[PDB]
């Protein structure tokens, strides 16, 4: 459709990615082709019988890299079929940390192409020659990038306009049925039908939420007039 | 086995769980019963004709939320599958922020429930008597908690003995085959074959990567003596 997102993958384990491509929104979006994510295997690009897609890091060490020839000639496969502006992605820890910024950032690409390392990851020269930007989804390590892949493809695919039916903020607390939970009652405010009210309420429960579970991200934000005196009057409250 | 760990997830997708418990090395832990992931989805909870599982939330808003009985009910078939000492963990870019250090802490759980989200989330009360912990994967917004639990399931996975074949700092750059890639030649340390010589210049270059992309992670560590003169050496070069 119109802003139709294009997303290559290459993964030893192109199945991994049936978990967005068949469920919820994000399959819903592949259905009605608003997203493409089409995956090619190192492995269809081996040719020895045992269709080798690892190889021994010079230096030694414990763990196995990917096989360059393979992993190389997969990349290129892809990059032909997705023609020119595509941007090549290498996922892994040493990569630009992802924010929600930084999804919308790479939102703005029509193609992406995005490189899946398993065991210890890929050899620094195709870093070099074959990858644009390295993207890292937190401060953790994963036994390979193709949940980070899907976790960023669903990201941005949220951008995608027709697949859904934030301020800085951290999102206020919802209530729905039953009235009263556990002897819990929903907050009378969401009640009134004053939607004005309830608005002010939201923003000032996400203002304080955010003061008091991640106050630097605070620290990074120009507060209009409104979010100043609703921050101070929650931070008054809480005294 | 030994260090087992069992997780359970509640979920409208519990298909999406088959990305991590039918392949690779997260796969071989559940075939080898290192790792058990049982699933209980909201849905097989209901008891209206159309099976529903979505609820309007008070106060008016665009989304849905999780109707609170399928889900609770779900919630509670878990827990009591679980028996004592289960943490019920809720993912949401509202929680705690996961890092490598948080993993090595969730690891230490032998059992673990994880709560999968949809729409706009849960009812905040679910959260107070039904969740011991909130965590968040990163800051961004996902279509689901799915993919949040299963890079947690993947991550913590890691920590179980049998399960696979850091120090604070950004890995080091990784060579295999062959020795010259579009001109670009392994470091001729690495093919020296000086192990202590190799280990020096691996930290030095995890040393210099974490100071160039990660400054911050740095003053976060209390460097050895070690570290400190490599680091400086690496400053220098690069100056
Ligand atoms: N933090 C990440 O984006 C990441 C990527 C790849 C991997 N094996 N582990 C972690
Ligand atoms: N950042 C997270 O852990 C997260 C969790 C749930 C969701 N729908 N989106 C994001």
């Amino acid at each position: 459709r119109g802003s139709h997102m294009w997303i290559g993958v290459i993964s030893l384990f192109p199945e991994m990615f049936k978990a967005i491509t068949e469920f919820g929104v994000t399959g819903r979006a592949v259905k009605h082709n608003l997203l493409k994510v089409e995956c090619w295997n190192p492995r269809d690009f081996t040719f020895d019988k045992h269709k080798t897609v690892d190889d021994r890091p010079y230096g030694g060490g414990p763990g196995m890299l990917m096989m360059v020839q393979p992993l190389r000639d997969a990349i290129h496969t892809a990059k032909a079929a997705a023609g020119e502006g595509a941007k090549v992605i290498y996922l892994s820890p040493q990569g630009r940390k992802l924010d929600q910024g930084g999804v919308t950032e790479l939102a703005q690409n029509q193609k992406l192409i995005l490189v899946c390392g398993r065991y210890e990851g890929i050899d620094e020269r195709l870093i070099q020659t074959e990858i644009d930007e390295e993207w890292s989804i937190g401060d953790y390590v994963l036994t390979g990038g193709e949940l980070p892949a899907m976790t960023l493809i669903d990201a941005v695919a949220r951008f995608i306009p027709g697949v859904l039916g934030a301020d800085g903020l951290l999102d206020c607390p919802h209530y729905t049925r039953p009235e009263v939970l556990e002897g819990l009652t929903v907050p009378p405010v969401l009640m009134s039908g004053h939607h004005e009210e309830i608005r002010k309420w939201r923003l000032k429960q996400s203002l304080q939420r955010t003061w008091l579970r991640r106050p630097e991200l605070l620290e990074g934000l120009a507060l209009t007039d409104e979010q100043r005196k609703l921050l101070k009057e929650a931070q008054a409250e809480h005294n």
